[PDB]
């Protein structure tokens, strides 16, 4: 019968291409980080227009989120942090557009049930990313020395 | 004649089926619909259209925790009973069932409806954390 990548069609029946698989799979819901290989490749893809649109609309839907779900936001902002750095120039222009964004990030507090705020990694990572984008003399060096 | 209740556009039986099995009422989800979702888990595109409609369910928060409380009682009977596909849709996705366990709400009259879904969600997890037991249990099932 099926067995390890048969079940993983699962999002395949649910109206998904590849590109949009393995950023879905990116930000998954484990602590687990995502492979530098997939944001080698969702570097790489963003080049392509087609491509690169689902994956912003991806991680659109993916930063919009609060409550429990709080590794939609966090796992989301380490690749767009890669993209803005490694894939197409777009990442940059996507990100100044839905710059308020990130920018309402800023503040994301959600607390488990056990005293402990998941959202201070949310903090600082949405924080660093901001004060990248506002620093256009250093952003533009980040993204020669990865060529 | 009364095929009225077939105002679903887009949904198919099997669709259809796990939708009214863990439908937001104070209906319970009955052992001849169970045991038809165990049936139809065997065959494949059936097995994901069962898998895609609980996945949408079990991911609900809010006020509607009807559908995810449902949805706990449908997979653990389509663990046992189901197809041995189930059992590895659970395993790949062994955290959404244990976020559940954190799960908290209560209607506005002070009673925490919550309280269930943790207790369902925390069976489950043990019952796939048990592995021997496991396959001793669907070893039952002839
Ligand atoms: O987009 P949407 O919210 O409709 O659903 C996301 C995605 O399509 C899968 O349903 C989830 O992955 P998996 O089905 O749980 O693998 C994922 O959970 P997480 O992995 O992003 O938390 C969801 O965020």
């Amino acid at each position: 019968m099926s067995k390890q990548f048969v079940r993983s069609a699962k999002n395949m029946m649910k109206g998904y291409s590849s590109t949009q698989v393995l950023v879905r799979d990116a930000t998954a819901n484990d602590s687990r980080t995502p492979s530098i290989d997939t944001l080698d490749d969702l570097a790489q893809r963003s080049y392509d227009s087609v491509d690169f649109f689902e994956i912003m609309d991806m991680l659109d839907k993916r930063l919009n989120d609060k409550g429990k779900y709080w590794r939609h936001v966090a796992k989301s902002l380490t690749v767009l942090d890669y993209l803005v750095r490694f894939g197409s120039e777009n990442c940059v222009l996507w990100c100044r557009e839905n710059f308020y964004v990130i920018k309402t990030l800023r503040e994301f507090r959600h607390e488990n049930e056990s005293g402990f705020d998941e959202g201070q990694i949310i903090r600082v990572k949405a924080k660093e990313l901001v004060s990248l984008l506002n620093d256009e003399e250093r952003l533009r060096e980040e993204r020669s020395m990865n060529t």
